[PDB]
């Protein structure tokens, strides 16, 4: 079933930017940008979880061409509009520090991406990826915990969840479990498909709850700015005895270096009853309900 490599680095699928919208409001830090590319010309197909490759112009700086890097797909199967014609990521224009060796360091195929007009030919690669697919049962558990645009694999499941598009486009998918994303952004204006994310929770207040780790708005119990993994340590019984049950799928995405708050809240939860997380874990990576992608 699963979609993988109908597009390769050596022949990529040259795709079309439709459109290029901002994601982070005014007063927030950085640029991510919602972009979506049409995918009409080829047979690129996808599903929820998935990644594609983009290939940024020019050479780096030894001469070489650039190669591809990999954007979580930020929509799901059928596209935002519900044609299954287009497929659309979540960038974060990458900017960093004078230790770098110029100044202030833009990244190549981010900031070629946040900067992209409709019309441009994109290159493009994939789908790839199976470690962070949806189960196709209607009633599982789904634990989201993301970190800026980490978001991007939570949009696809969500909105293939419960969007009422969806819905009425996916006949054997009616999801009637419960799922819960804690999302952890800088600012409000950082909250990314802010708008969206709320209206799914005010029309499924029972299957769906919304919580946020904002650490310039919110300090946590020790007077530091709040985290994902402070959220996770405040909830770590209740997402432990949802983890227990054997159809609770958990997804972590996002910049490195959440994991391990997270991993010390859940083992002091687990160790309550006996039970050591670390080894509970392994078994639920085998069992591929442990899904993770950080970068
Ligand atoms: C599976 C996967 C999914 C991804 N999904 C997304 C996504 O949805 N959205 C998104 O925005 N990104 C995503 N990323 C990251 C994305 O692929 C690119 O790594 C990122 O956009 C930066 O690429 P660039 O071309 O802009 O940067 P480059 O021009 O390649 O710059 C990156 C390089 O500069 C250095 N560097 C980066 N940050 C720092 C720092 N703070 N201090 C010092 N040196 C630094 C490192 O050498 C790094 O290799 C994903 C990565 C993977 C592996």
């Amino acid at each position: 079933d699963v979609p993988v490599n109908l597009y390769r680095p050596n022949a990529p699928f040259i795709g079309k930017v439709i459109s290029n919208e901002p994601l982070v409001k005014e007063g927030g830090i950085g640029i991510v940008q919602h972009i979506k590319f049409d995918l009409t010309g080829g047979n690129l197909k996808y599903i929820e979880g998935q990644s594609i490759g983009i290939i940024p112009p020019g050479v780096d700086k030894n001469g070489k061409p650039e190669k591809l890097r990999l954007y979580s797909i930020a929509s799901t199967r059928h596209g935002d509009d519900v044609d299954d014609k287009t497929i659309s990521l979540c960038v974060r224009q990458l900017e960093y520090k004078h230790p770098e060796s110029g100044e202030t360091v833009y990244g190549v195929c981010s900031t070629y991406l946040t900067h992209i007009e409709p019309g441009s030919e994109v290159k493009i690669t994939g789908p790839l990826g199976k470690e962070m697919l949806l189960p196709d049962d209607p009633e599982a558990n789904v634990i989201m915990l993301a970190t800026g645009t980490g978001i991007a694999p939570m949009r696809t499941y969500l909105w293939r969840m419960f969007k009422d598009a969806e819905r009425a486009a996916n006949p054997e998918y009616q999801f009637k479990g419960f799922s819960w994303l804690v999302f952890g952004v800088p600012t409000t204006p950082n909250i990314l498909y802010k708008e969206e994310l709320e209206e799914i929770q005010q029309k499924y207040p029972d299957n769906f709850r919304l919580t946020y780790a904002i650490s310039r708005e919110q300090k946590n119990p020790q007077g530091g700015r709040m985290y994902i993994q402070d959220r996770v340590a405040e909830h770590a019984d209740q997402l432990w005895q949802l983890i227990k049950n054997q159809k609770t799928h958990t997804y972590i995405c996002g910049l490195r270096g959440m994991e391990e708050g997270i991993d010390a809240a859940l083992s002091a939860a687990a160790a309550k009853e006996g039970v050591t997380w670390s080894d509970y874990q392994k078994d639920l990576k085998k069992a591929g309900r442990w899904h993770v992608e950080t970068y």
